[PDB]
């Protein structure tokens, strides 16, 4: 089962888990054979182990994450605008991505795509 209210809740849980460095909580949102794609290095992580390794690397620094607009959710997809704030290269940094989730019929994320460019990196 997969509704727009459920997909919105999942986006909220994802943001909350990033904020809490809750690695198990992040990975639990994904299907066993899900893909995560990140535009920065143009890499695709397929399946639980690769996804967990990606988020473990991504949590090495404490993250402050928040939605900056309403989630867009319909049928089997959700997209959202947000910020990730952290200390990097000795300065506070804010990255403003848009992510897209596709869900399977069971309400698990089967595909994730994260998109941000150089112009979406901001000093603190
Ligand atoms: C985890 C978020 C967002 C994940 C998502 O898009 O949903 C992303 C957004 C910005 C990303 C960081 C930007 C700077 C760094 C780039 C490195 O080469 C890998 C580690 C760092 C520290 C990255 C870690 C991680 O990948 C972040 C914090």
């Amino acid at each position: 089962m997969n509704t727009p209210e459920h997909m919105t809740a999942v986006v909220q849980r994802y943001v909350a888990a990033l904020n809490a460095g809750d690695l198990d909580g992040i990975v639990a949102l994904f299907a066993d054979d899900a893909t995560v794609y990140e535009t920065s290095q143009d890499r695709t992580y397929t399946g639980t182990a690769a996804i967990r390794e990606f988020y473990a690397n991504s949590l090495k620094l404490p993250l402050a994450v928040e939605l900056t607009q309403e989630v867009r959710a319909n049928r089997n997809e959700a997209a959202f605008a947000f910020t990730v704030s952290f200390e990097y290269q000795g300065r506070k940094t804010v990255v403003a991505p848009i992510d897209h989730f596709r869900f399977n019929g069971a309400g698990k994320v089967v595909s994730m795509r994260a998109l941000f460019g150089e112009k979406n990196i901001h000093a603190g």
